[PDB]
């Protein structure tokens, strides 16, 4: 109950000072829907300069910067209404106080706006040097980009599987009054609870459920609209990843297979699913799309694949190895890169990675697979 009141007061503050408009102005309309990695350790100094020089350092924006970049604000310099909120946020662990109590600064949550929603995310993904516990990324944004929002009815039943911060569920909640959001991690489940309240939603229009993906998929509930950005990264045998990163199956795509295979049953006829994954492939395209011809022929589906980023597998060796080394606390003499290269070649057959959003529709009047590449 005190946390809920604190989040209500945070929403009041964000409304009072026009947070979403400020964020939107800073990042601009040609970046707002590209990626959440806009305000980061590398751009924070320029954000601070904007507040200082273009917004005049006004005290009403001091608490906002604590939330947005982690910048310290002197406690006595906060406006009276903001000061009590700051204290409540410190009590909730959503901001820090300095040891002498004379200032407030960032904790592990960063405030952004995405797709018209206000969102706390894990600050560690864009700042600092400790591994994050809640994922968000450009792939999250691109799977939402392709949803045709004008086709969503207020009565449509929607589900966001593997919800994380809640971003896709909260986006869907802009249009339909029936959204289910699922996860199994303690940390993302607590965060989507906060973000639901931060956007004036509650259990009356969006249910948050602790439930395994495959349990929701086997269930009897039927949906008109489904979104899922599942764990999809394949790591070599013997390496531990994280809950949000490591996909199941030999090639990391087991959860994608699980979802697609149940779509004819879990979607109402004519319903649509939107998935996103970084898919291994050869020069012609992602391997996974070949598995989907069985859903065109077997179920009369229309399947559209939007390839928005292409990288050679060699360009992912470092990022994968860095992530594995950081996540498990491994030392610097381990030849992780060779293990990743061998796995890409022998198991994944990955010459390239294709960041792909996939729309799948049942009972299609124009069934077929369509792959869009630039
Ligand atoms: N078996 C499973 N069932 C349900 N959720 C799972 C799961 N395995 C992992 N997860 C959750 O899957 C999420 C993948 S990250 C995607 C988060 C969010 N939908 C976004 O697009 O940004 C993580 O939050 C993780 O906790
Ligand atoms: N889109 C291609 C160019 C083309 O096929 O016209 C590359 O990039
Ligand atoms: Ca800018
Ligand atoms: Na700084
Ligand atoms: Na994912």
């Amino acid at each position: 109950p005190p946390l809920a009141t604190t989040i209500d007061r945070l929403r009041d503050y964000l409304d009072r000072v026009g947070f979403q408009q400020i964020y939107k102005y800073i990042v601009a309309v040609n970046h707002y829907a590209v990626t959440p990695a806009l305000i980061t350790r590398n751009t924070a100094a320029s954000v601070h300069h904007f507040f200082d020089s273009r917004l005049g350092g006004r005290a009403e924006f001091a608490l906002l910067q604590c939330l947005m970049t982690g910048r310290p604000a002197e406690h006595a310099a906060l406006p009276d209404k903001d000061r009590a909120l700051a204290d409540a946020l410190v009590t909730a662990g959503l901001l820090r106080a300095s040891p002498d109590g004379r200032e407030v600064s960032g904790a592990d949550r960063q405030l952004i706006s995405a797709f018209g929603v206000d969102l706390l995310i894990d600050r560690r993904i864009h700042f600092g040097g400790e591994v994050h516990e809640v994922f968000i990324g450009p792939d999250s944004y691109w799977m939402l980009y392709y949803i045709n929002a004008s086709g969503i009815a207020r009565t449509h039943r929607a589900v966001d599987l593997c919800t994380g911060s809640g971003i896709a569920a909260l986006y869907l909640s802009l249009f339909t009054d029936h959204v289910l959001a699922t996860d199994i991690g303690d940390v993302p489940l607590a965060l989507v609870e906060i973000n639901r309240r931060l956007n004036r939603r509650d259990a009356g229009t969006m249910e948050i459920r602790r439930e395994n993906l495959n349990d929701t998929l086997d269930g009897r509930e039927r949906f008109d609209l489904l979104t899922c950005n599942p764990p999809f990264v394949a790591f070599p045998p013997g390496y531990s990843g994280t809950l949000y990163s490591q996909g199941t199956g030999v090639d990391g795509l087991g959860y994608m297979r699980d979802i697609v295979g149940r779509l004819p049953e879990v979607l109402n006829p004519g319903g649509s699913a939107y998935l996103v994954a970084d898919l291994c492939g050869d020069a012609h395209g992602p391997h996974f799309l070949g598995e989907l011809e069985s859903m065109v022929t077997g179920h009369g589906m229309r399947i559209e694949a939007f390839i928005d980023h292409v990288l050679p597998a060699s360009a992912q060796v470092g990022p994968i190895s860095d992530f594995l080394r950081h996540a498990a606390g491994l030392p610097a003499d381990t030849d992780i890169a060779a293990d990743v290269q061998a796995f890409q070649r022998e198991t994944l057959r990955a010459d390239y990675y294709y960041l792909t959003t996939i729309r799948l529709q049942t009972a299609a009047q124009n069934p077929g697979l369509r792959m869009l590449r630039r």
